[PDB]
């Protein structure tokens, strides 16, 4: 018959461990640009002469 | 054919009589407290010695 076997409390501690891998490497070097249009159009030149 | 018979206007008076019973008597003396927690836990002491 313990006098504090039901009053002692369970407290965690500030030790959150980052376990999941959410990395972004190839997104991090593509030299981003703000295109506010409907579709990107440029010109490709083949031969023929 | 009375001169003012259909051009009467019905005006109520300032005599609202609220007749419902919305009484909070026992709630009015309980010494209200806030509780921003999941549930209240306290200790109750028994015998044993």
């Amino acid at each position: 018959a313990k006098l504090n076997l039901a009053v002692l409390n369970n407290v965690f501690s500030e030790l959150l461990t980052q376990e999941i891998n959410r990395s972004a490497t190839f997104l991090g070097l593509l030299s981003k640009y703000p295109e506010r249009k409907s579709n990107i159009q440029w010109g490709v030149g083949m031969g023929g002469t």
